């Protein structure tokens, strides 16, 4: 199936500012979305906001705003700070659009015509913060915003509350058997493998039916009205997956405007996502209802969801009230954004909880993107080493040199594979590896000595450092997105070889081609004190 990949990140709640989990997971979104376009592939990557729902709702009455006044100023925080971000998210969906709106009442008459929706009770607790029902033994005891004595969820430690409400019911418990048989038969569907074995023994167990609605009231009627019941509003979180879909079907100006909605989604051939990017707290959202849902719709599944970690910083919990910021924009103009990309997706994989600091943070910069790669890439572009500023023809080949072609050979595929697993950590170590490897060869053949004492053997050892710049460079650029076009403007890399799975190959740049022009004090990663 030749398709769109598709590719997205969670939608985010608008109680409170964009902060670094947001950037974070739709960071690792668009690396994704990039790695695909390089390979030549169509891509459509979707971010946007959750604007629904009783959590934003109430805050939106604690800065004492209207809910639409409220919702329009975050979101276009959100959009700003992505803008900022430099990423290249294809749309940002928002759960207020009318065309979203459609789509979930489409959506939810599907799933009432089915006779997998009756009208029932809840009586149970819930976590207005997560938006999530919980049983009793998923719930603490803890202390609210007074310090009195309350209930808490184990899960996040926010307050919970016990409602009791008549409310449309969706039959979760009859979707336990076909979602074993789901994940059992695609058994890549859930990354990381160990999250994948979290949501199969939670299954297992058995399944409750789940409250899709809630009375009106209760959500401050900032929701979307059932279907033909007025009276009720449908649960966040079936609108807020819906997106994925309402994503799959709005065709999208230049501009980044939703234009128009279609009705069905083979149209533009985006659904089901190959991907849905998540943060490990709305795992079973996405890998137990989403997937119920979809089933009692009759829709695809989707063939991939990635769950990550969350940050820390200096080893201690990110919050304003505490004492501990993390501001990714001023980090970033600090540092360097395509810099602080890197940090955070080579830092940890997605089964940790990574974290920043400012000594580490450094210690990459300095030792991997100015010592290993800066370095190399100013060497083989040097007057001094590459005296013609050209790429030259390269003489026989030695056995060392071999063992270095191999490995620029071999770097494709495996960087492919952990791209599409995805694990973007063990493709950067993995282009890293083979920069290292470059860097000891040159150590080895010391070519600054070679320009004097063998030009010819200077040629061969040149090129092939040419090369390896070239492909670990073409790897990483959905990861350095501003420095790989730098680098191949250093080493004059025409357009047309800047991506497509043809210029994975070895030696798809030929002798000849000439070097960029040099700049008077130009570096490419400036190293930072300690
Ligand atoms: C369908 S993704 C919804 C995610 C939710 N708004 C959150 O911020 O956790």
């Amino acid at each position: 199936v030749e398709k769109v990949f598709f590719v997205t990140s969670p939608i985010y709640y608008v109680n409170a500012a964009p902060h670094i989990g947001h950037v974070y997971s739709t960071l690792i979104t668009d690396v994704i979305g990039r790695y695909h376009r390089v390979k030549g592939e169509r891509v459509f990557a979707l971010t946007g906001t959750d604007e629904h729902g009783q959590k934003v709702a109430e805050a939106a009455k604690q800065k004492q705003v209207s809910p639409y006044d409220f919702t329009t100023a975050v979101a276009g925080e959100f959009k700003k700070c992505f803008e900022q971000m430099d990423y290249s998210i294809d749309y940002f969906i928002r759960t207020t659009n009318e065309q979203h709106k459609a789509v979930v009442k489409e959506l939810w008459t599907k799933l009432e015509q089915k006779g997998d929706i009756y009208l029932g009770r809840y009586e149970g607790w819930y976590s207005i913060s997560d938006e999530s029902f919980l049983t009793p033994q998923n719930i603490t005891d803890g202390v609210d915003k007074d310090g009195n004595p309350c209930k808490v969820s184990l899960e996040s430690g926010h307050v919970v509350t016990w409602v009791s409400e008549e409310n449309y019911m969706f039959r979760l418990s009859a979707f336990r058997e076909r979602l074993l048989e789901w994940y059992h038969a695609n058994p890549g569907c859930i990354v990381p493998e160990f999250r994948r074995r979290e949501v199969i023994r939670a299954v297992e167990k058995g399944l409750p039916d789940l409250s899709v609605s809630r009375a009106r009231a209760t959500l401050h009627n900032w929701a979307i009205p059932v279907p033909g019941n007025p009276d009720h509003c449908v649960y966040v979180w079936l609108d807020a997956l819906t997106n994925y879909l309402t994503g799959s079907r709005l065709r999208v100006d230049e501009s980044g405007k939703e234009v128009s909605l279609v009705d069905d989604f083979n149209e533009l051939e985006r659904f089901p996502a190959d991907v849905h990017v998540i943060g490990k707290d709305i795992l079973k959202f996405h890998a137990i209802y989403w997937p119920a849902f979809l089933l009692s719709a009759g829709l695809p599944l989707p063939k991939k969801i990635v769950a990550h970690g969350w940050w820390t910083k200096d080893r201690k919990k990110i919050s304003k009230s505490l004492g501990n910021v993390f501001d990714p924009v001023e980090k970033a103009e600090e540092f360097g954004y395509d810099a602080l990309k890197y940090f955070l997706l080579r830092e940890s994989g997605f089964s940790d909880d990574g974290d920043y600091s400012d000594k580490n943070m450094i210690a990459r910069l300095n030792g991997e993107l100015a010592d290993t790669l800066g370095n190399l890439v100013m060497r083989c572009t040097s007057a001094k080493i590459n005296v013609n500023g050209e790429w030259p023809s390269p003489a026989a080949y030695t056995e060392e040199d071999e063992s270095l072609i191999q490995l620029i050979k071999d770097l494709p595929g495996t960087a492919d594979h952990y791209y599409l697993i995805p694990d973007i950590q063990k493709a950067i170590i993995a282009v890293f590896d083979v920069l290292r490897a470059i860097n000891a060869y040159v150590t080895d053949m010391a070519p600054w000595k070679l320009v004097k004492t063998d030009p010819e053997r200077l040629r061969t050892v040149l090129y092939i450092t040419l090369e390896g710049v070239r492909v670990t460079t073409l790897l990483l650029s959905p990861i350095l997105p501003r420095k790989s076009v730098v680098i191949f403007d250093m080493l004059g890399v025409p357009e047309v070889h800047r991506k497509g799975i043809e210029n994975f190959e070895f030696g798809a740049v030929p002798p000849g081609t000439r070097l960029g022009p040099a700049v008077e004090g130009e570096v490419l990663f400036s190293k930072r004190s300690t």
